[PDB]
């Protein structure tokens, strides 16, 4: 397998994810990955109007989401949505592949929030908003009110930071499916299922369950030192590839702080900083992208169980772009198994078992 | 890429074994439920075990109201594999796998319910009828034919459906089994692994070969016409679907079995074209290219003689291969080792951000 999409701090087709998150809206980054370049003002203006037109859900899909139980795993909602949308607006040929990628990016916010608000608040919601960005549109659908400019900014920053990350289990699942020449909806449905597993997804959710235990930074440091001596895994720390830092941590940390200031938080961000300082002093371990993402989402009023669903809204851009590469250059390992079972044996009839 | 005890393909002696038993002995002497039990539970079941397994599967054939109402909203011209994908995704929200302790109960539910998910959608959209998802047939093979045709199937038709489901049940590592194990390696739920596997099997480099064989053999009104047209397709270097294999050297053990049963079905229904056309293409492929037919080739005629629409062929393979897929997921859960090779970077070197104005 070859890729021109990203490499390890972290670049997207040569561009530092830090520069992108500072100076770009998510749509500029989705365009870069799916279409090959940062878009000029004409292309960006056309792109934005195309996506603003792809936000509403078909009536049949609304009626399906209404039958998924309130207590369902939200990732099964995202899986089921992608699967049903594939039967209503099919990818008849690979010529439609960029149009379908765009449709998923524009619709996923409505699939999540139409289900959530129907089952939790008993409202059937309008799936269009007045926000021109996906990041704003999401917050408009989730809370049914105009978001603050700060909260629209932090949503755009998060979608950019998580958009693409080389190869991992979900991106690999998308490529294996792609390699049989299956449709784009299959490759996304499979990638969502792999992300559902707790060894791959749920990290920012687990970071949130850790920081929410502690009523002060004193109590947090005191309890962390006990966990570290007990050799407990600490969620949000360490990486398989980076060694000095995760470029994405740099960025989200500073936005989480501005949100703490905005909402007059006294506990949650202070607790996060105490854990971050302690991990460096005791283990020289830097925090990864998931750690400060949890406080930031919480400060914008997002239910913990929607964190990994928001990652799907972002990483759909990387996944689809990987499928386009696999279709154009269909190279991948073909797996064999080591047989460890029994030797060949005679058939035994029912009466002798 | 992993380790398995479920099956060996292309090795000396029996060409295909399931936990050491020859697939040709299983297809001759067993019902599918005996082979599903062997894969999921580890041994061939004894009489008391089989009796209780059949009773358990018999009570897991009906679909929840909410699932029926979802399938009513999938369009008539949808890909039937997208219907199987959607059905598994919805059933996982309604009857969740809360613990890996439930894993064999969820695999059993999928084997028992898949036939109703396929036929409830198909007959609602194609006939405007809401069907009963229960039947009086004791086996999955018979149950599928009772739901599809809405009447009692013949003994011969029930036996061939049982043979087909055994022949297609397991095949070591391949794209769909590998997809299920990658999903299993993240400790995702069993419904995720199956939904992922169906997606990979939808791709035409993996699924659909016995649908392609049907579209070839249905073109000819005489065996002599089939022979003359095949000689021209070979001149054009067209790929003939259902012939040769990437692993088997001399023959596919599943071919000799389904060919015999397709012949018996041809005699029963009074066919004098479709089996003769199939044999002519087989004989011509041997003489011209020494390529043997694989499992896909005689499956096309066998399914057609039992009145099955071509676009339901790969969905029947899903009903069968769910046994192999789920047994593979349990192995991955018990022994979580896999390789997922990283990619090589071939993209551009690092470059400065260009603000919007200068693009």
């Amino acid at each position: 397998g070859q890729t021109a999409l990203s490499t390890v701090g972290l670049t997207y087709r040569g561009y530092d994810v830090r520069d992108l998150a500072a100076a770009a809206i998510f749509e500029e980054v989705a365009y870069l990955l799916l279409y090959g370049e940062l878009p000029n003002k004409q292309q960006l203006d056309a792109y934005l109007k195309k996506l603003q037109g792809q936000r509403d859900l078909p009536q049949a899909l609304k009626e399906v989401l209404e039958r998924i139980p309130k207590d369902a795993h939200p990732m099964d909602v995202m899986r089921t949505g992608a699967s049903v949308l594939g039967t209503l607006e099919p990818e008849l040929s690979f010529d439609q592949q960029r149009d379908v990628a765009d449709r998923l990016l524009a619709a996923f916010p409505a699939i999540m929030t139409y289900w959530y608000r129907f089952t939790h608040e008993g409202q059937r919601i309008d799936c269009n908003s007045d926000e021109p960005t996906i990041g704003g549109h999401f917050l408009a659908l989730l809370h049914g009110k105009k978001p603050s400019e700060l909260h629209v900014k932090v949503m755009n920053v998060s979608l950019i930071l998580y958009a693409e990350h080389e190869f991992n289990a979900s991106t690999f699942t998308a490529r294996v499916c792609a390699s049989t020449l299956s449709d784009l909806y299959s490759c996304v449905t499979g990638a969502i299922g792999s992300l559902r597993g707790p060894l791959h997804g749920g990290a920012n959710e687990a970071a949130m369950e850790l920081i929410e235990r502690f009523s002060s930074p004193q109590e947090a440091t005191a309890e962390l030192l006990k966990m570290l001596e007990r050799k407990d895994k600490i969620m949000g720390f360490g990486h398989a590839i980076y060694k000095d830092s995760d470029p994405r941590n740099e960025v989200i940390k500073g936005w989480s702080k501005q949100l703490a200031d905005e909402v007059g938080d006294k506990v949650l961000f202070a607790v996060s900083e105490a854990i971050d300082k302690t991990m460096w002093e005791q283990k020289k371990l830097f925090p990864n992208a998931d750690f400060y993402h949890a406080s930031a989402y919480h400060f914008m009023g997002i239910p913990t169980k929607l964190f990994t669903p928001i990652f799907v809204c972002s990483r759909t851009s990387g996944w689809t772009a990987h499928v386009f590469e696999q279709r154009a250059n269909n190279r991948i390992i073909r797996p064999s198994a080591e047989y460890t079972g029994v030797e060949q044996r005679a058939f035994v009839p029912l009466e002798q078992r």
